[PDB]
DNA sequence: CATCTG
DNA sequence: CAGATG
């Protein structure tokens, strides 16, 4: 956690690079388990061979670990941290919609910057385009104070559309967090579930409402069960308009809400531990359900949940307010 | 995993 | 349809 800090870090750099610039998914994937194991490793890595000793650690990584230990540096790391080409890919990638794949193409067409992009807005697709248009806004954290107003709107709108809506704002927003990245809304309706064959409208009626009033600004992706878009808190008495923020809305069959809602709420840590305990208590839990564990190895069948409460109960645990869902 | 693009 | 992004 701090004993083999740098090592795990350098490695993550390397790994990252492999995958991002080169297309080295193996290599990439290599640094990963690597940092993972030295990461757990209880001692102070005093040398390569010592590390080597570990699984995932080969000769090549060992090599690298030496020079790093030997000198507060790594050539290759240094060589990569300069190199324009590499730098560009790490940068383009910042745009919503640009991935590494795309980052590569662009640079190889000489688009390596923000301007480059605008100049070539023709080569970008809708998502990507927006992504560019909102570069700044998109990187700006979302202060809970805005979050609450947003939440205030979404809910009221969903409500007017149909009393049976059940919306929820998961995320850290939910866990207490002073600021969040994007807004994530979980959605369901009674008339929607596991068997119940569809109801796309269910999702589209609200999307529309939100656009009605202007909360929703652009559409990134709109499917029948998942919507990816952009929203905005009406700028008051003109002088201060708000940044644009990412917002997602997903439909969920009523019979699977709480697990989703639990799940989405996090933290990743909370989950696991909660997930591990579930297992002890003879249970299984994932994104959508809680299933009693057979002894023959494994086994299913969906337990029935009417709240986040139903779940814990099952695993026979202390109900946890979202706030302490930390770890 | 669900949506898009081409 | 494979392949990309989130
Ligand atoms: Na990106
Ligand atoms: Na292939």
């Amino acid at each position: 956690e701090t004993l083999n800090g740098g090592i795990t870090d350098m490695l993550t750099e390397l790994a990252n690079f492999e995958k991002n610039v080169s297309q080295a998914i193996h290599k990439y994937n290599a640094y990963r388990k690597a940092a993972s194991v030295i990461a757990k490793y209880p001692h102070k890595i005093k040398s390569g061979a010592e590390a080597k000793k570990l699984p995932g650690v080969g000769t090549k990584i060992a090599e690298k670990i030496d020079e790093f230990l030997a000198t507060g540096k790594l050539r290759k790391l240094e060589k990569i941290r300069q190199d324009d080409t590499s730098s560009s890919i790490n940068f383009l990638t910042r745009v919503s919609g640009i991935g590494p794949s795309a980052a590569r193409k662009f640079v190889d067409e000489g688009i390596k910057t923000l301007e480059d992009l605008r100049k070539n807005e023709d080569k970008l697709n809708h998502h990507q385009r927006i992504g560019l248009k909102y570069f700044g806004d998109f990187e700006k954290r979302i202060p809970r104070e805005e979050m609450l107003q947003m939440q205030d709107i979404v809910l009221n709108e969903v409500k007017k559309v149909d009393s049976e809506y059940i919306a929820t704002v998961c995320g850290s927003f939910r866990r207490g967090a002073e600021s969040s990245g994007d807004m994530d809304v979980l959605l369901t309706h009674p008339s929607f579930t596991s068997e119940s064959t569809k109801q796309p409208k269910l999702l589209h009626q609200v999307v529309e409402q939100l656009q009605k009033v202007h909360f929703i600004t652009d559409t990134l992706s709109k499917g029948e069960t998942k919507f990816m878009g952009v929203c905005q808190l009406p700028s008051k008495n003109d002088e201060k308009e708000y940044p644009h923020r990412r917002i997602d809305i997903r439909l969920i069959p009523k019979d699977q809400y709480y697990c989703g809602v639990l799940y989405f709420t996090g933290s990743d840590i909370f989950n696991k531990n909660m997930r591990a305990h579930a297992l002890e208590k003879g249970f299984t839990i994932n994104e959508y359900t809680i299933r009693p564990l057979g002894v023959t190895g494994v086994a299913g069948e969906p337990l029935p949940v009417d709240s986040e409460k139903d779940i814990f109960d099952y695993i026979q645990w202390k109900y946890r307010e979202p706030k302490d869902r930390s770890e």
